């Protein structure tokens, strides 16, 4: 162990590599997560937290983490590339808290100020105080959509790494809320909230490989909502998903990106989804032997008694008539699992960054 080597960043190419890696990472996470219900998560927040862990990792841990994230061997410019994947529709901030008995290397301190515009903050002796500090930080950076990321903060806690994302954007064409209706849905039968518009601009086509309608609704700030729905009842969402390889996914997004928007009768489920998940436990389905038992964060601190055992992830995502709001946070911390969802007809969706070409949020609606 000796950090700090990216001085020259060729922005087209490191951008392409990183977007591609986040795509791959997104699909791996999606697939591990779908192994049957309704959820949303932010592969980008999760990648961002793990890349912060990576900034302070030693050799063996770097290796595992890079493979999980599909980053190439060499990619020292990742952190600078990742820093400029923030948009005006999407915010991303990162922060560390530590006990005063955990010394953070100066080198880690410098890198953290450069990349995150933040310095490590000190925890106090009080468990409840620390919890409010942290949870308030997250709230502050998710427009209060995530007001309680952590349930508790054990007394033995010496390190918290966090990331928080806030995405907010308007539809180019809004829906009319007098046309929004609670519509029957077959499922004890229920009613579900449905935004309707007879001539909405959707770019869409059927892909013969997924056997699926592919559609995109345009938002401001180069973000879109991308939807994949099985093309009819003969095909289940699981088959579509398993066909969704990285090459298939990328070929869809390419064709999608040249497709014209055209007036389309649209009955958009008015999705509100809140998901909390131990994402380490999902992450961990992507490697055989668990990296955490040899956790080497010598980049971050000389202290050897640091242990990573969970990662809280929470996503809140809301479609309205005016736009989308999606918040996510991820922490290396104690985690709880709760999936809150409104049942609907099956599809996958993404909030896609059409500038940097990766999924900021991904989600699934399933009809059991
Ligand atoms: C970190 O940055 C400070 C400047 O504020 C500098 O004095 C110090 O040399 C740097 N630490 C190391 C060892 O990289």
């Amino acid at each position: 162990c000796p950090v700090t080597l990216c001085s020259d960043l060729e922005s087209h190419s490191t951008e392409a590599v990183l977007g591609d890696a986040l795509v791959d990472f997104s699909l791996k996470l999606y697939h591990a997560f779908s192994a049957e219900t309704n959820m949303a998560f932010s592969p980008f927040s999760i990648a961002s937290l793990l890349t912060q862990v990576l900034l302070g990792a030693g050799e063996n841990t770097k290796t595992n983490l890079e493979s999980i994230l599909s980053y190439p061997k060499d990619f020292t410019c990742v952190h600078q590339a990742l820093k400029g994947f923030t948009t005006k529709g999407v915010t991303s901030v990162s922060q560390i808290f530590h006990s005063p008995d955990l010394a953070i290397r100066d080198t880690f301190v410098n890198a953290s100020r450069t990349l995150y515009s933040s310095s490590p903050r000190v925890l106090s002796n009080n468990s409840d105080a620390n919890l409010e500090l942290i949870n308030t930080w997250v709230a502050k950076n998710t427009n209060n959509k995530i007001s309680r990321l952590l349930d508790s903060l054990p007394s033995d806690t010496r390190l918290v790494l966090l990331n928080a994302i806030y995405l907010s954007a308007k539809w180019k064409t809004t829906f009319d809320p007098k046309k929004t209706r609670m519509e029957p849905f077959h499922f004890s039968v229920i009613k579900v909230p449905m935004m309707n518009s007879k001539k909405y601009p959707v770019a869409h086509f059927i892909d013969q490989t997924l056997k699926a309608k592919v559609g995109q609704l345009q938002l401001s700030h180069n973000l879109s909502l991308v939807i994949l729905v099985p093309q009819n009842l003969k095909h289940r969402l699981e088959d579509m998903e398993q066909a969704l390889s990285p090459s298939v996914f990328k070929a869809i997004m390419e064709k999608l990106e040249m497709s014209k928007f055209q007036p389309t009768l649209l009955t958009l489920p008015r999705i509100k989804v809140t998901t909390s998940q131990d994402m380490l436990s999902i992450m961990e389905k992507l490697e055989f032997f668990d990296f955490s038992y040899d956790l080497n964060l010598c980049g971050l601190t000389e202290d050897p008694d640091l242990q990573v055992s969970a990662m809280q992830h929470q996503t809140v995502l809301e479609l309205t008539e005016t736009g989308v709001e999606a918040a996510a946070a991820s922490a290396i911390s104690v985690a709880r699992t709760l999936l809150v969802f409104e049942v609907q007809q099956p599809f996958l969706f993404m909030l896609w960054d059409q500038q940097h070409k990766f999924p900021v949020f991904m989600g699934r609606v399933y009809d059991p």
